[PDB]
């Protein structure tokens, strides 16, 4: 039932966590996203919304973690509303990611996002999936970093 | 049922995060607390409890939170126990509190507090609602910034 | 039914958390573990897999955990699968363990451990409770200073 669907869409916000922080850009996105995603990381990245295949998405996300030791998202206060087959979500996140020492030198090494995903999911015949993702910083620490 | 209800209450901690972290002091508290609210911050504040309007506990927290650039409270770990209309909860807590540069100067700039809620809730006509806020402290880091 | 347990299961990482957290090594972990239990920290400490006397394992955390000023963790994205009386849980982990100042000196005094758990949990006659504990790190800061 209903909360049986709100239990599995918070769950896959667990898993959405994973593709990151296991670095896991092949199986996991398709058991979390649909293809193609919608995207939105304006709010860091300066790039505007877009429609992307799934198999770009898992590939950029790949090369562009793997400037990165580690990362740790840490996402709660999953905020679900729920309309038949779609959904929408509104959740906290803090997103932790450490450069290596090789590319951090005697300098800062931690990259910070702290703020919200706005996002939707669609009931698919495989189980819920986030459609489109939307990630809104409230701070940032050493965002330099990100482009170093 | 009472799971609906569970997860319902797991939610308001998700709003009540939004209370702070969006800034949003007018309309979302009257979404998450009752009218009055008791809260009890002595454990940081060495205020005792109080039971306040809620649009004195709002235009409070609008003063309090204006000193900071941003603030991310993360609240995990969720202890509910529903008897009826009324319920207790547990969880943890992590919130920080950056200070801006203006005020920071060259100094440490983010005021972390992490410790527990152990609140109460009750289901109003309009759904549930946070009526107590307790917020007990393991650990501070820089809470002289909370002054300063 | 199925949601209620996965509603327990989770409600049991914050009960676990707060073991270490409230620093209460006697009653609650009656109430979050089997007994006996099997630990895996191996990724951390090196140590490999055991299963122990519960009574053992809470006097092990007692003697480890009075290192620490305070500690905080914040679990979240738990990945549940219930299979009637057993369960996995995959979840995130985020670990502060802050040394006293009189062991700290003037260098850093936060071991930091974020990675994951993987878990296992089961339906005894008085609820559910975590039988298997396994953290796999994905970093760590400061290391050192759960030797110091």
């Amino acid at each position: 039932d209903a909360e049986t669907d709100r239990a599995e869409i918070i769950e896959l916000f667990g898993r959405y966590a994973d593709i990151a922080d296991l670095k896991e850009f092949t199986d996991l996105p398709r058991r979390v996203h649909t293809d193609p995603l919608t995207i939105d990381f304006e709010s860091v990245t300066g790039m505007p919304p877009m429609t992307v295949p799934l198999s770009d998405y898992g590939a950029a996300l790949r090369a562009s973690f793997g400037a990165f030791s580690a990362t740790h998202h840490a996402i709660t206060g999953h905020v679900v509303t729920i309309d038949s087959d779609r959904a929408t979500i509104h959740a906290h996140v803090r997103a932790e990611h450490w450069l290596p020492a090789e590319v951090a030198g005697d300098g800062p090494d931690r990259w910070l996002v702290v703020g919200f995903y706005d996002n939707e999911a669609v009931r698919t015949a495989d189980g819920w999936r986030l459609s489109s993702v939307k990630l809104t910083a409230s701070y940032q620490e050493n965002a330099h970093l990100a482009r170093a």
